[PDB]
């Protein structure tokens, strides 16, 4: 009933998700699922992740990720990382160790423990397209396994990310369900399979 909304708004400017198209094979450490709308990564890497828009939102506009789980019965339950991984320092200094959504490249970076839901958040300054990309990438780090006991605990998860303007207004919203994983090119083809 507080639970983030998870509804996908393209909004005024068109506001869509790509991904790269690595393919499955051992050494990809980031790979998409076009069919199951599934990330699958692993623990640490770099995973980037596409902002289309059909518009140029305004310098000020900023892009949030948040992580919540899927199934009805947790959705309620904040999701964070496990005891052994909130504990050890892999802490860059910016994020908070709980977190399991970071940034990286990014000295910009800005997190959020919202002061009623609890909910972890991580946020960057919206920035148009590079130079020879018709879109804008972000490179999160999921920091936990999905396996991780005490944490996720096998429990699937989605990561919605929103788009919104300076003051804070809703712009557009979109998701994607995440596997955290040591062999994402394995999930994947495993998972496109059990489809049948
Ligand atoms: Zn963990």
């Amino acid at each position: 009933s507080s639970v983030p909304s998870q509804k996908t708004y393209q909004g005024s400017y068109g506001f869509r998700l790509g991904f790269l198209h690595s393919g499955t094979a051992k050494s990809v450490t980031c790979t998409y699922s076009p069919a199951l709308n599934k990330m699958f990564c692993q623990l640490a890497k770099t995973c980037p992740v596409q902002l289309w828009v059909d518009s140029t939102p305004p310098p000020g506009t900023r892009v949030r990720a948040m992580a919540i789980y899927k199934q009805s019965q947790h959705m309620t339950e904040v999701v964070r990382r496990c005891p052994h991984h909130e504990r050890c320092s892999d802490s860059d200094g910016l994020a908070p160790p709980q977190h399991l959504i970071r940034v990286e490249g990014n000295l910009r970076v800005e997190y959020l423990d919202d002061r009623n839901t609890f909910r972890h958040s991580v946020v960057v300054p919206y920035e148009p397209p590079e130079v020879g990309s018709d879109c804008t990438t972000i490179h999160y780090n999921y920091m936990c396994n999905s396996s991780c006991m005490g944490g996720m605990n096998r429990r699937p998860i989605l990561t919605i990310i929103t788009l919104e303007d300076s003051s804070g207004n809703l712009l557009g919203r979109n998701s994607f369900e995440v596997h955290v994983c040591a062999c994402p090119g394995r999930d994947r083809r495993r998972e496109e399979e059990n489809l049948r």
